[PDB]
Parts: structure tokens; C-alpha cells; sequence
């Protein structure tokens, strides 16, 4: 438990309510300032880009090589006023590209697919391109780690090539043969705001530790904290040493 103590000590400097869940295929473990967050359902925000890419590719609404052309209408960030593959958009977190994908998928299929995979509460409302940003779709940090753990292992109910393509869209960095995969999220249009850093670490031998940071955000918070903190934790856990 000293490892667990050292992880908790990092959270001493964190004002916000926060939980960091890990899953290694056997056990769920929970760290942070408010543990009940782990069983609480929040909107997925940009972490839904994971499920959206899977559903899209599985159902032949896009390929991972296909370019999503900027349509010329300026977008919320200047950074988004350009062309993207699904993987480039995953890393830039390019909302309008995934909105276009979701429109191609359509409400009937988006619905039936989330039901088929048990994603969160499987609710999409009437706006096929808004539901992960505004609700009504919600999901617990525990459900997010189990989801990405399965992705890491190719155990989701999607074609293996689909899973591998989406998996690699999430690749961030490696240290030796340990690989870090992740997706950030910040749901700004709900109260309270929710911040996510969801992913997994794949060891040399195929062992996986999935993780899900979930915390409360507010206006003006440091964009990079979610990652800094997840990394600090993974280092203290001995999962992804600096």
C-alpha cells in the first residue's frame, strides 16, 4: 500500500474533485480526491471519439485513410480549418470531423450500435452530432476503463482491423517498448464541467493497464493538467516510469 499512498499524495495538491481508475483485466482500483466519481455517469465528451471511430469504420461509413475535407466554414478553433483523416482529428480532437462521421452513421445505427456494445447509458436523444457533448449520453469512469482495456486487447465486438486502426489513432508515446495510448476530453457545455484522460499502457509482453482520470473542470483550468497528472500517477504506480 505505500505505492497507493504515494499516488494519493499527488492528489493533495489538486483542489478539484477527481478520481483515477485503473483496470488490469482482473481488478479495478480507484485513486484520488473523490472516489464515488468512479461509479458516477458523466457525459463522455471527446472520449466518445473512440466509440464513434469504431462504429464508423465497422459500418463502412469511413476508412482510416479517407480525408475529411474542410468545407470552408470557419470552425471553433482556427486549428480545425483544414483537412483531416480520422486519426489526425482524433489527436487534434477535431469535433466537426466526428460530427460529420456521426451524421453519416445516422441516429438509427448510432443508437442500435451503442446498444449492441453497452456503451454507457446508450442514450443519444434527437441530435446525432451533439449527444456526447451535451448529453443525454453518459458513462462512468469504470465503464470507460473497461471499454478501452478491451480495445487494447482487441476484445471489443468489432472487427480486429477496426480495433487496431482506432487503437493506433490513440498512440501518444513510448518509453522502451511500453506504449501509452490516450484520449482527452473536456465537456464544457454541462454543469459541472467534466474532464477526462482515458487510455492504457501496453507493456512489452502484451500486458495492459487501462486508466481513466475523471475530474471536475472549470473555466480557465490548465489544459495540460489532465495529462500531467495522469502521467505522474502512472509513474508512481510503476506502470509508466519517467
Amino acid at each position: 500500500s505505500i505505492i497507493d499512498q504515494n499516488v494519493q499524495a499527488l492528489f493533495n495538491e489538486i483542489s478539484a474533485d477527481a478520481v483515477f481508475v485503473t483496470y488490469d483485466g482482473q481488478n479495478i482500483k480507484k485513486y484520488g480526491t473523490h472516489l464515488d466519481r468512479a461509479k458516477t455517469a458523466y457525459i463522455p465528451a471527446s472520449t466518445f471519439k473512440i466509440a464513434n471511430a469504431l462504429i464508423g469504420l465497422e459500418n463502412h461509413k469511413a476508412t482510416s485513410t479517407e480525408i475529411f475535407k474542410w468545407d470552408g466554414k470557419p470552425r471553433f478553433f482556427k486549428a480545425w480549418d483544414k483537412d483531416f483523416t480520422l486519426g489526425e482529428a482524433m489527436q487534434a480532437s477535431t469535433v466537426p470531423v466526428y460530427q460529420e462521421l456521426a451524421r453519416r452513421i445516422g441516429p438509427s445505427l448510432m443508437q442500435s450500435e451503442l446498444q449492441r456494445i453497452g456503451y454507457g447509458n446508450m442514450q443519444i436523444g434527437t441530435e446525432v452530432d451533439q449527444f456526447w457533448l451535451k448529453g443525454p449520453l453518459t458513462i462512468t469512469p469504470i465503464q470507460e476503463v473497461k471499454f478501452v482495456y478491451d480495445l487494447a486487447q482487441g476484445q471489443l465486438p468489432f472487427k480486429p482491423e477496426v480495433q487496431q486502426q482506432v487503437k493506433e489513432m490513440l498512440y501518444v508515446e513510448r518509453r522502451g517498448e511500453n506504449r501509452l495510448y490516450a484520449k482527452s476530453g473536456w465537456g464544457m457545455a454541462v454543469d459541472p464541467q467534466v474532464g477526462w484522460y482515458v487510455g492504457f499502457v501496453e507493456k512489452a509482453d502484451g500486458q495492459v493497464v487501462a486508466f481513466a482520470l475523471n475530474m471536475q473542470m472549470k473555466a480557465g483550468d490548465d489544459i495540460a493538467l489532465r495529462k500531467q497528472l495522469s502521467l505522474d500517477v502512472l509513474d508512481k504506480l510503476g506502470v509508466f516510469h519517467y
